[PDB]
């Protein structure tokens, strides 16, 4: 299980938008992260979120299933990192 | 955590070769999984072995910390799918 934390300064999230190729608005919801690869400290990972959800609330999390997907060239990829409660 | 299973039909990787950009020969070896990513069953996906390291045998294995890394936008990618025993 890869670790992950939401800190107290990262509680929020921005959003970002624009005009689809053909003519369809859009926004995407970010937020910044720490997870753990092992190095001596965490590093910090944006995340976009899924439509309509929250931002995460500050605390430990690992990373949900739905998160990966198989890529065009057959090989295991991270669609969206999708956190569930630790 | 991810289950990974080699079948027993999965024993053994294949090697494709090329020549890089300025002219340094590689070989790449590359062995298939079966990955649960909770469908009703689990996926076939390709899986690139690292320099010096044999097939996996069959059996079941779970994902190593060292398969992640933040990519260049600041999001984090599956550098390569690294597995351990179960």
């Amino acid at each position: 299980m890869i670790k992950v934390e939401i800190k107290p300064s990262q509680a929020q999230f921005t959003t970002r938008s624009g005009v689809s190729r053909q003519g369809k608005p859009y926004s995407l919801n970010e937020q910044l992260c720490y997870v753990d690869l092992g190095n001596e400290y965490p590093v910090l990972v944006k995340l976009t979120l899924d439509e309509g959800q929250p931002a995460y609330a500050p605390g430990l999390y690992t990373v949900h299933l739905s998160s990966f997907k198989v890529g065009q060239f057959g090989s295991l990829m991270i669609d969206r990192l999708r956190l569930v409660p630790a």
